[PDB]
Formats: C-alpha cells, structure tokens, sequence
DNA sequence: CATCTG
DNA sequence: CAGATG
C-alpha cells in the first residue's frame, strides 16, 4: 500500500503505455497482474530477484526493478514521457469519444492538439465533437450544492410525466461526497419489469421533457434503455451560466431496482464486502439480483426485494445509511 | 453491457 | 457485422 508503491506505480506507467500506445493487450496485461501482486506482497521488495519469486513476475520485469531500485529511475519511463507521440495520444484521449484506437489514428495524421482538432471538425463524429466542444467543461468536477439542485429538477420532471416513476441518483453523490464527476440516474417504472415485454416510452418519454424545460442539452448515445447526455443548470439572472454536464439516464425493470441501486450507489469496496459477505450468508448478488446459493456448488432463483432494506436482511446484515456504504 | 459507426 | 467507446 505503501510498501511497494513505486515499483506499483512504474508497472502500471509501464502498462499504460503498452495497451495505449502500442497495442501490446499481452504486455499490458502483463504488467497489471505484476503490480497486482506485488501490491498484495507483505514486504519490502529488496531486488528483482526477490520480486521474480512472485507469480507474474519474470525476467523482463524482475529487470526494470531492478533499475528502478537502483536508480530513481527507469530509462524507458523516461523515453516515453518525452515521446510527442506517446503523449499526444495520452491527451486526445481525454477527449470524450476519443479513445486509443481514434487517438492512434488521429496522431497518425498529425492532429495532435485541441487545435488539431478544431481543425478538422468533420473527421470528428457526433459524441466526439461533442466532446471537444465541451473539453473544459466535462473536466470540471460537479459540486454537491450543484447536484442538489440538477436533482431537484430531474425528479420534478419525471414526476409531471408519471407519477409512477421512480428515480434515484446514485454514484457517491449518494454515499455523500461534496462533489463528482457526472449524474446517474436510476430510473424505473411498475409497469416495466424482467418479463413485460419492453417499454422504449418509458425512457424516452423522460428525455424528452428533459429536453422540453432545456435541461438536457445534447445527446450522446439514446438506446432504448439507455440514454447518455449533457445537461445545465439553467443560467440565473445572466452574468453566471454553468458549465456543461455530463449526464446518464437507465431504465431499469422494476424487479431488479434496489439491486441496481444499490449496486451503482457503491463504493466499489463496499459492494465487494457486501458481496463477500451474502456469500457467507447462503448468498449471491449482483447488479440485477440476489439468489438463494444451492450446495451443488451453485443454484439460482431471484429472492424478490422491495427496497435496499430486503437486500441487506436476506443476508442478514446491518442495513447502512449510503453515507456509511463507503468501505 | 449498450450503443454507434461505417 | 466487427470494433470502438463510456
Ligand atoms: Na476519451
Ligand atoms: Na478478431
């Protein structure tokens, strides 16, 4: 955690650049099961040797630790933080809709820029020039104070088209947290569930009055169960207008909810806790259900819960306020 | 995993 | 349809 930190931190520098840069998946996994376990590793790595000794550690790598060990540096982590291309690449890729691969490609034909960009607008797609548009923007986190009032807007909407809608914003914003990066909501209906034969109005039917009170501003990707947009706190009295926010609308069936929304709310560490536990409880879970766990190894059949509350008694738990939810 | 692009 | 992106 500490103990291996850097050595963690080079092997993961080190993958990075394999699967960014080159297209080196193989590498690039390599170096991740490395630091995997050398950040589980109990003590202070003295030596490449000593590092070999470990599962996913080879030659190749014992090497670099060595280097690294012997000197506050790794030449290659040097050639590749200089590298324009290497770096170019690790910067359209900040570009929402910009990934490795576009990246690659985009660099392969000189744009290699902001500017670059603007340039060339038409070898950009919608999510892309979107994502360009907005670079600023979509960087700046989203103030908690901001959250409560995006949130206050959305449930009042979905509640004027139905008052059978239930929404919930999830992610940390949930478990607390004074700011974040984007708002997801949680969205179901009574009249949509496992079985019922679809629904696309559902989903779209909020969107749109989004759109109507000019909260959502863009669309990213609209499916049928899926929505990914842009929206903005509208500007007060002009003088002040909010920057633009990234924003994720899901439908989800109505018997598969709390499992969803618990699930999304997080933190990563608390799921798998949770998890670990429902295990030891004659329990499985995951994003859609809870399931009673045979003996025969496994056995399924959906438990049937009816808030985050079933959730937690089935595996017979303390049931954790979203605050608490954090490890 | 769901959506989009070409 | 494969392949890319979030
Ligand atoms: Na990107
Ligand atoms: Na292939």
């Amino acid at each position: 955690e500490t103990l291996n930190g850097g050595i963690t931190d080079m092997l993961t520098e080190l993958a990075n650049f394999e699967k960014n840069v080159s297209q080196a998946i193989h590498k690039y996994n390599a170096y991740r099961k490395a630091a995997s376990v050398i950040a589980k590793y109990p003590h202070k790595i003295k030596s490449g040797a000593e590092a070999k000794k470990l599962p996913g550690v080879g030659t190749k790598i014992a090497e670099k630790i060595d280097e690294f060990l012997a000197t506050g540096k790794l030449r290659k982590l040097e050639k590749i933080r200089q590298d324009d291309t290497s770096s170019s690449i690790n910067f359209l890729t900040r570009v929402s809709g910009i990934g490795p691969s576009a990246a690659r490609k985009f660099v392969d034909e000189g744009i290699k820029t902001l500017e670059d960009l603007r340039k060339n607008e038409d070898k950009l797609n919608h999510h892309q020039r979107i994502g360009l548009k907005y670079f600023g923007d979509f960087e700046k986190r989203i103030p908690r104070e901001e959250m409560l009032q995006m949130q206050d807007i959305v449930l009042n909407e979905v509640k004027k088209v139905d008052s059978e809608y239930i929404a919930t914003v999830c992610g940390s914003f949930r478990r607390g947290a004074e700011s974040s990066g984007d708002m997801d909501v949680l969205l179901t209906h009574p009249s949509f569930t496992s079985e019922s034969t679809k629904q696309p109005k559902l989903l779209h039917q909020v969107v749109e009055q989004l759109q109507k009170v000019h909260f959502i501003t863009d669309t990213l990707s609209k499916g049928e169960t899926k929505f990914m947009g842009v929206c903005q706190l509208p500007s007060k009295n002009d003088e002040k207008e909010y920057p633009h926010r990234r924003i994720d609308i899901r439908l989800i069936p109505k018997d598969q909810y709390y499992c969803g929304v618990l699930y999304f709310t997080g933190s990563d560490i608390f799921n798998k806790n949770m998890r670990a536990h429902a295990l030891e409880k004659g329990f499985t879970i995951n994003e859609y259900t809870i399931r009673p766990l045979g003996v025969t190894g496994v056995a399924g059949e959906p438990l049937p819960v009816d808030s985050e509350k079933d959730i937690f008694d089935y595996i017979q738990w303390k049931y954790r306020e979203p605050k608490d939810r954090s490890e």
